[PDB]
């Protein structure tokens, strides 16, 4: 058998706020974090907007010297991790440090640092490249730097599954705990691809909404006028903890992580299949993992990227998995407000899923003024919806057809 | 409840060969794959050699049309995965495709591709960035593209844990199978970091051997005259399979994967602790996972990177874990010949560890002319050593203090 896993700590940077409570306040009020990108020449760019982290003060976490060594994506992940550990009340000791590990991931990693060192390399040659270039840019350094700062000696690793990273990181962190390899994990993702290469890279595949005139209306999941996703920056981190360990120290328990599903589409490199057959296997895999019937599910935090193919596949997948219960559950895209944090999407959407359990409220899908063909589900258009939520799903479907589902249940 | 996991297929690109048997012949013959780099101009670089893959034909595997869109690390990963799958004899069907997944990882991923696109952006503008920049560079697309070409709908993901990536990728794929999420996984890693930023960033950190006038003698693990690691390119892939599923189809079984350990040093971003404390915790986790007496270990494929700190830390970790039996087992670093394939190091060295079991031979540490202070173990100096091997161990240690150990034994 298997150990139960609870959420005792959460931390976040998002386009809505510099922590969980501020972010969640924006989500429930349907506020957008999307705005034209600043201190950056986007003249030659079809997209000039996204969700930036506004007002981040790294010196709340690190000395200036330590922050100078680390890509913004690493900074954002340490921030959410430090918040989550502090939010949990956990005390690390010689007696438990071998049982506390970290799995913080990223989709794309250190593009901002890769750019600035590229500038150096091309202008002046190799001897101007930072000595800290490699360890300050690679994706396993949020786990690395966190483990070194707090003295964590348990499982130490990093996932990179594109837009599925956050969901995969939390899910496989839960497995470490359930099968007795750890009592505590910090898990989630961080991302800062709002650079030239990120905007350019996604710009060149014309993946991005180009609604420059109305940045707050660009992200419109399931709306007939959607024209691709909105690039956003940030981090989410959860403290996952074995239930008996959490109870023994009297932890505040937000919710229980009951299920994790994974699937591969084996379809296309960036597009999901029109019927969402891969997202459907993943959700069924996640429900079976939790020993739950589809009928027991109340809330889904969609991937809901605002791409023509993605949004429609997810409707197909939900109708397929949930049959005559598909209208009864509420499903919303918090990306209507946050845009798409890529590797960190799944981490902040796990937190929104946990807070939907705490607060008994479905976050809105904003900008859903004209549901597309067959988008006739309860997508919680425009405003938040109080309702009963025992069981909440969080879905992520990424490049390479990599799928993740997390199942959270109310704990009392 | 926990199932057993065997190896039924292996695949490789190394500086010694374009497959396993060719690579392994070089290993047993003590041949160096290290040579001055020809694919770029390094006269401005303090290090000008590495373990290049020689004469790779991507069109043994993929269309030139697809190949052109993919960073070499992805081409190298697919090449290794296709070999391993072929070598397995496995036929993907509707009956088994949901039960076959992939976990192929990388330390750094498509730096070459990110660099070249960066050069396009800075010299020409954002409009010259490939539309294939993101899907052709990000680390999870080895898992993604393999799943699409072969129709694998099992768990689909990628680790990035720096120089531990290969060992972790293989260990965790075994856990997928062990605990019922899959019956088959293609697992390992791939790296092509030999670009300006790669050789530049490792150079800026003074991590690399600067023995430009004798590259075949650069990599000399435990030798008193070692001066840093040698940067190499390539890929390893293994087909991991549930034992009864392997029996059920009359699979040829190279060996059984009985043990996997992880730990964190929680010490330093790039430096290992001189006492090998985190490495010791990791091997002990692995031996306890395998239910072994540490005296059962016959062969250790060491991380053996040829850095001053790394090499001596490993000796300490192995004396601390094995006590007097540390003087009975054989330990060698095939990095003496291949150099350090970073995130692929663990994947090719897992294969060397399995072939050590098949052939009953300890591969040599070449260039070990003058063992350093305290390096008094059986390090298989100079020449392969025929000997009884029932249990083989493969260690990796990375930036962020992240440790991985795999335990193989003969299967009958
Ligand atoms: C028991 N561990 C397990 C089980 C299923 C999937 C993944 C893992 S992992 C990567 O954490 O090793």
């Amino acid at each position: 058998s298997r150990r139960r896993v609870v959420i005792t700590g959460m931390g976040m940077l998002s386009p809505l706020g510099l922590d969980v409570p501020s972010s969640w306040e924006g989500i429930l009020a349907g506020r957008s974090g999307i705005a034209p990108i600043e201190h950056m020449d986007l003249s030659a760019y079809s997209t000039r907007f996204g969700g930036s982290v506004k007002g981040f003060n790294v010196e709340e976490y690190l000395s200036a010297k330590e922050a100078r060594k680390l890509d913004l994506f690493i900074q954002y992940g340490l921030a959410a991790s430090f918040q989550a550990v502090r939010d949990s009340g956990l005390e690390v000791t010689d007696a438990n440090r071998e049982r506390i590990g970290v799995s913080m991931g990223s989709g794309i990693g250190g593009l901002t640092n890769i750019e600035n060192n590229c500038r150096s390399l091309f202008e002046q040659g190799p001897r101007r490249i930072s000595p800290f270039f490699v360890p300050g840019s690679i994706i396993n350094m949020v786990s690395g730097f966190l483990s070194i700062h707090l003295g964590l000696q348990g499982p130490n690793y990093a996932l990179t599954t594109a837009q599925t990273t956050g969901t995969h990181s939390i899910g496989m962190a839960a497995r470490n705990i359930a099968y007795g390899e750890a009592d505590v994990m910090v898990a989630g993702g961080s991302e800062m691809a709002a650079c030239g290469l990120g905007l350019g890279g996604f710009g060149a595949a014309r993946a991005l909404s180009t609604r420059n005139d109305e940045p707050t209306r660009a992200s419109r999941p399931w709306d007939r006028d959607r024209d691709g996703f909105v690039l956003s920056d940030g981090s989410g981190a959860l403290v996952l903890e074995e239930l008996e360990h959490a109870r023994a120290r009297g932890a505040r328990i937000y919710a229980e992580l009951v299920g994790f599903g994974m699937s591969g589409d084996a379809f296309h490199m960036t597009a999901p299949p029109e019927d969402g057959a891969g997202a459907a296997r993943c959700m069924k895999n996640a429900l079976r993992d939790a020993g739950l019937d589809p009928r027991q599910v109340d809330y889904i935090n969609a991937h809901g990227t605002s791409t023509p193919a993605g949004d429609i596949a997810e409707i197909a997948a939900v109708k397929s998995v949930f049959g005559e219960h598909a209208h009864a559950l509420s499903m919303s895209s918090t990306k209507s407000m946050t845009g798409h944090l890529l590797g960190a999407a799944g981490a902040v959407e796990a937190i929104f899923s946990v807070l939907a359990l705490r607060d008994q409220v479905a976050p809105p899908t904003i900008n859903l003024d004209n549901p597309d063909e067959g988008c006739d589900l309860d997508l919680v258009a425009h405003e938040a919806k109080p309702r009963k939520i025992d069981v909440a799903l969080s879905n992520s479907f990424g490049f390479g057809g990599t799928n993740g589902t997390l199942v959270f249940r109310r704990f009392a």
